[PDB]
């Protein structure tokens, strides 16, 4: 398998761009930076609001948890060369506390409602105005060459009051190269593209792709996560049961992938759900054709099939947003 757009991003590119491990991180001074208030954690981070002592200017801190060289280089080469493109998170400076070593990425402050109580409020229109603020980092990024790998609407920063969006935590993106064969123990298991699942491991962009469209399910139908598996091979069986198994037997053959016997039990047999057995009183303002079009151009097995990010910009069910933006 190779995307079918930006295959030849890094191959054109010098090998500095994308050769992360030849980085040699520049340390800015630890005291620059004050934490205010912790706002978040994680496996790899905690997180806290800051102040910057020199000009007063909030910041976040995210001081990272031990964690191997390579990684770390990673996710800085991926911030400096992303940084600057529309909605994506902004690297401004690279710490450390000197005698534990410890490490803190410094970002422009983004003024974030927690999702459980923001999506709820959303309205229609709302939601195809964020939905298309992501997409235009997920265009910006793949055209970069950079695969995010963890889109999931904790990592989707969003200030309602000044209608702006962030894409953060680049901890997990990678540099696509046609026909390299990646980790697939990446994202979120409820925003796992099927790729993952069956250990497709020459995945490409299209991973963000999936990831997306499982957001915007959750947000159109209310049903936060969409998939609910418990673990993975249970998320696979929750979007066979959506999907259907026949699609998923197209995609398997078409790619000479086998399921694990164990896995292609639980999995079992299923017709395919129509997208409207899904709708119902709560959610019933947010669901149109154009809606379910758009959705289920996103979440198909196969990975060439989703919608490009650039091509899901332009679906008409984003047209309204795109009238209003031309002014
Ligand atoms: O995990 C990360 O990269 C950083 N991270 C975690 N929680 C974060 C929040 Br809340 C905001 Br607001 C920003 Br900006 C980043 Br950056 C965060």
């Amino acid at each position: 398998s190779k995307a079918r757009v930006y295959a030849d991003v890094n191959v054109l590119r010098p090998k500095e761009y994308w050769d992360y491990e030849a980085l040699t991180v520049q340390w800015g001074e630890q005291d620059d930076y004050e934490v205010v208030r912790k706002v978040g954690r994680g496996k790899y981070s905690e997180v806290f609001e800051g102040i910057n002592v020199n000009n007063n200017e909030k910041c976040i801190i995210k001081i990272l948890k031990p964690v191997k060289k390579k990684k770390i280089k990673r996710e800085i080469k991926i911030l400096q060369n992303l940084c600057g493109g529309p909605n994506i998170v902004k690297l401004l400076d690279i710490v450390r506390d000197q005698h534990s070593k410890t490490p803190s990425l410094i970002f422009e402050y983004v003024n974030n409602t927690d999702f459980k109580v923001l999506y709820p409020t959303l309205t229609d229109y709302d939601i195809r105005y964020y939905i298309y603020e992501l997409l235009k980092a997920l265009d910006y990024c793949h055209s970069q060459g950079i695969m995010h790998r963890d889109v999931k609407p904790h990592n989707v920063m969003i200030d309602h009051e000044l209608r702006k969006l962030r894409l953060i935590d680049w901890g997990l993106a990678e540099f696509y190269h046609p026909g390299k064969e990646y980790n697939v123990r990446v994202a979120s298991r409820y925003f796992k593209g099927p790729e993952l699942l069956v250990d497709l491991q020459d995945y490409d962009y299209s991973l963000d792709m999936w990831s997306l469209g499982c957001m915007f399910a959750g947000m159109i139908f209310r049903k936060e996560p969409f998939f609910y598996g418990h673990d993975n091979h249970d998320q696979l069986v929750k979007i066979a049961k959506v999907l259907g198994t026949d699609g998923l037997n197209v995609y398997l053959n078409k790619y000479r992938i086998e399921l694990d016997p164990q896995l292609e039990a639980l999995v079992g047999r299923h017709s395919r759900k129509p997208w409207l057995k899904f709708m119902n009183a709560d959610n019933q303002h947010l669901v149109s054709p154009e809606a379910i079009d758009f959705l289920d151009k996103l979440l198909r097995y196969d990975h060439q099939e989703r919608l490009t990010a650039l091509e899901a910009m332009t679906h008409p069910y984003f047209q309204q947003v795109r009238a209003a933006e031309n002014s």
